[PDB]
């Protein structure tokens, strides 16, 4: 066993404090804890400063989905709160990772702290999309990259959004650069419409 | 024997100085310690410039928890102050952990240590669980995070942990969101109560 | 009541003289409120139509209360008389007062046994049920919850007047359901709203607890 | 209850009017504070299922708290049927609704006794502690000493609603700890405080005798 | 109890539902007064352990008071283990925690008897003395009389809490003759030193009849 890099620490303490809950967090998360144990997630979760109305929705996020992965599933056998780490030992979660096949508590738990902070990246995403409105001289460049920030914020269905890029995106825009899109007509790609709609 | 890092030394002094002395030292302290001889811990503690009135607590209740387990318990066979370290070298301290069986001497040290980091983030949290409460403007969102930094801080049992969480987040509220969180009733969750309570 | 012989006989009971003074202080310091009832079905447990009409003497002091409630003890042997056409009891035999008590003590050791006490206890239960309908001092309809008073202290209130009211029992549930949150004091009106429709009463006050 | 014949056999002592008459108006008057629990555990020494159901027909005036006492009486007996699959009792047959009353005698007769009347009284408790709950006017949260009031009628306030709140025993024991010194006054807080952790109640009445 | 057989064995008596009933009404209604230490002597006369631990079951309620009561109870039984080193009652006897009812029946029956019920009694007094103690509102220094208040009302209260209090019998002698002049009023207090020391307090009463 490998315990966790204090520079590693270091690293998620920072981001998550300096990018509150942007969408990012979760792709650093990942990336940050990777092969990482239920100890290690929880000391990573519990060394986060701040934001503790977030970190209680992750803990009733992991919660309930330890109560569904008990539900489905009624040396010992690792229940959900064992795979919470909140009972089990680093022992019992090293020896379910290296039993064959594995169970793999881990990446059960880091797949439920993921569901948890994408709840969170909704709940604290600042403004909804459909108050992104670019200003009278915004750049339209500046004004999608807002947008699509936002829409990746929201997480909204896939048909959702795709309506969403294909109207709200022109509607919400200025006169200047509504009139463009709407020259320019439905069924245009990103990249077409603000390679025409540029300056 | 592994000495400690520059880095992870460099890294507990600057948490401890800039967070002062918040809930999350003691999971960043866990954290950075994993496999800390009582010599480690020993240069962790004295490393740390400021807060000395803290650093002597911590070793005042050291010394309680050695006295302790000195009355407890009448290669030789460790005592409080030998666990310490204060009286006990590098190759002793390493002996009784790699020894056939080892007594985790570190882990016992560190065990106290966390007693006594617990109490002095308890005394250092600003107000108690039962005297936080919202203002008359204060929004939802930064006094649910002030009420779990709080009881974080609590150094309470788990079950009146429970307790505080399902009652005296209602009970607390100013009587706008208090209405509302009424409304909602007991068996809310804390997304579908800050939902409600975002006006 | 009924009591058994040394020798297995059973033989009459008399009520006891306090019994029949805590009857009496019922009667007397109660003012006919809704308790009273469940305080006669108390009292008179086992009591044969003697001891029945023993205890409705103490309540022949109110001439009123008193005459419907034979008039209703006469309506229901009537009605008894009317299905049912030792000798058979008769409706005034069931009042006790043609009767003889060595009758009424075989009655009710018959296998099965008549339950002519039980019979004749429900009979007053009846007039005793208009009786306290008559003496509720306000209607359902105009109890309602003050500025600051407890929402429990309102729904014991409330409760007893639909208990002194005495409506049917569909009516019932709909006015619990449905006038305890209209009356309630506006405060607590918006949370039992909130609520929403169908809430059980435990809901009602564990959620409206202190609000006033 | 169960009274010993002049020849030695057990036989069903009936519940006595006036103490059913005792129960009713603890049922009435009280408005289910929590002393009714000891109460109902004082008045219903002995008593078999029948006279139990006998003693709950006079709460079956309350809808809302008969209904809840019904269904954890049906709790518990499916329970009992769960751990239990003359004849053993049934659920039903604890509760007394298909048993007979020969049965319950010879049951609370039994070579070891079965204690039936206990395990229906037990399940009836627990559904009073259930009403009891639910009407208690304030949370213990909102119990506060008063400027002038003597700690020790705050005390009794705070324990009586500590009594109707029924929390875990290790969430009690802290409430009692911390949360009886935070709610007092400033005045007597103070004196509390100063007491340190740890203290004894009979240390905090005694330092805090007439401060108040 | 103990009550005799028709054919002259003594068998335990069973305490009634409702002595039950009223010792839970001086527990729960009287607020731990002194006068609950001569109503439960009165309650409990010819009571054995088994009947004492049940009267104990229902101010188990309290939870101070229950473990004072318990830890008093275990060191009037340490100290009868120390001096008493059928088999001879234990300490734990006693109390009726380890023996049986046949047991103390018999005890209660010996030639001489040995009065287990009494020692029981005892003890449980001592420790309803010391929760009597606690729960005094004010001590016997706080008692004054008012400006209007009579005599009589003044050596009422002063008198209860001096049983409240409970001090030596030499300074409850010295309190009576002396502090209770004290803390009259002055015009009342001119009377009691005019009648001079040594006074009973038949002669304080009649002196200071209308004077308030």
């Amino acid at each position: 066993h490998q315990a966790i890099s204090p520079r590693t620490l270091n690293a998620w303490v920072k981001v998550v404090e300096e990018k509150a809950f942007s969408p990012e967090v979760i792709p650093m998360f990942s990336a940050l804890s990777e092969g990482a144990t239920p100890q290690d997630l929880n000391t990573m979760l519990n060394t986060v400063g701040g934001h503790q109305a977030a970190m209680q929705m992750l803990k009733e996020t992991i919660n309930e989905e330890a109560a569904e992965w008990d539900r489905l599933h009624p040396m010992r056998e690792p229940r959900g709160s064992d795979i919470a780490g909140t009972t089990s030992t680093l022992q019992e979660q090293i020896g379910w990772m290296t039993h064959n096949p594995p169970i793999p508590v881990g990446e059960i738990y880091k797949r439920w702290i993921i569901l948890g902070l994408n709840k969170i990246v909704r709940m604290y995403s600042p403004t909804s999309i459909l108050d992104i409105r670019q200003g009278p001289k915004e750049p339209f460049r500046d004004y999608v990259d807002r947008f699509y920030k936002t829409l990746r914020a929201e997480q909204a269905s896939q048909e959702v959004k795709n309506w969403m890029t294909e109207t709200l995106l022109v509607q919400n825009a200025n006169p200047d650069c509504k009139t463009i899109l709407k020259a320019l007509g439905p069924g245009a790609t990103l990249e077409e419409m603000m390679t025409a709609c540029q300056g």
